[PDB]
């Protein structure tokens, strides 16, 4: 059940492990949360991240939840 | 301000509005809230879709009761 989620406007990735990635974006924080995760690709200057694994969750501004 | 996000395991579009997207994926459905959203592709065989726009948020997976039934 590997899914592979691409993403741009993403301005820093604030931290990453196999169970949460967090992402710096244009209206805060994108959390991605599941087992497995990893950071398949990543170009600050394209605002470009590409991430894979097992998704449980996704939040996104994480300040309003 | 535009974004492109991609995501495989989609298995269906619940509805779609420039301002609302709603995918059926693995876990449940995953909202896409914001405005001048798109649909840039979908591929039904391979799980694939492709949104852009302004995104203002993301829940994943969303409360029964804000599916489009």
């Amino acid at each position: 059940n590997r899914q592979f989620l691409s993403l741009t406007g993403v301005s820093k990735v604030q931290s990453f492990d196999p169970k949460e990635i967090l992402l710096e974006t244009i209206q805060g924080v994108l959390s991605i949360k599941g087992e497995k995760l990893g950071i398949k690709h990543l170009d600050l200057k394209a605002g470009q991240v590409e991430v894979e694994g097992l998704i449980d969750a996704l939040v996104y501004p994480l300040e309003h939840h």
